[PDB]
């Protein structure tokens, strides 16, 4: 994984944020879920 994420522990969501994430919801732990595709970025 990269520096930005470390594993599928699920920290953020439990309390660990206020409950916010940013690094997970980029299909880094496998808990964001959407309709359609997302993860895309204005580069
Ligand atoms: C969540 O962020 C708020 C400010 O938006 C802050 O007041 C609060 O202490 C934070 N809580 C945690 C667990 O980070
Ligand atoms: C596009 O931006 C990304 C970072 O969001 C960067 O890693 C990549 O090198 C950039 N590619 C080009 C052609 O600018």
């Amino acid at each position: 994984k990269p520096a930005w994420c470390w594993y599928t522990l699920a920290m953020c969501g439990a309390g660990y944020d206020s409950g916010t994430c940013d690094y997970m919801y980029s299909h880094c732990f496998g808990v964001k879920h959407s309709s359609g595709g997302g993860g895309s970025y204005h580069c």
